RNA sequence: UAGCUGGUUCUCCCCGAAAUGACUUUAGGGUCAGCCUCAGGCGCUGACUGGGGCCUGUAGAGCACUGAUAGGGCUAGGGGGC
């Protein structure tokens, strides 16, 4: 046993989304497409309306 | 700082919206609900349909109520004439 095939067993999936790219999550990036969305939104939790 | 404008880069596969309601110094922004998706759970219930019961006041019609209305009759009131 060797460290040729010790790798992260059947899962721990490190991929994380890339939303930059012509499909997939795309353009407007991951849900958005509007506006008020940019640097950030008031909350919610307690803050808003 | 920018609840505004612009821009956001490889591939294939499955599903697939909304542009409504409530509140908002709210109205091209938001929070909750509605609608989309994924995971786990329940498992014949679901849309649609047959049979039966109850709830209803529209279309149409009607003048019994509330009002409107043409002609005639009968008839207080008022008007003209003896
Ligand atoms: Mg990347
Ligand atoms: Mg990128
Ligand atoms: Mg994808
Ligand atoms: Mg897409
Ligand atoms: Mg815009
Ligand atoms: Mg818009
Ligand atoms: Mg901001
Ligand atoms: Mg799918
Ligand atoms: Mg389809
Ligand atoms: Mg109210
Ligand atoms: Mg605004
Ligand atoms: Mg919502
Ligand atoms: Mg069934
Ligand atoms: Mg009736
Ligand atoms: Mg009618
Ligand atoms: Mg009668
Ligand atoms: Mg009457
Ligand atoms: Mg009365
Ligand atoms: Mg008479
Ligand atoms: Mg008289």
């Amino acid at each position: 046993d060797l460290r040729p095939n010790p790798g992260a067993n059947k899962r721990r999936k490190r991929v994380g989304r890339g939303p930059g790219s012509g499909h997939g999550k795309t353009a407007t990036r991951g849900h958005k497409g509007q506006k008020s969305r940019s640097g950030g939104l008031k909350d919610p939790r307690r803050f808003e309306g």
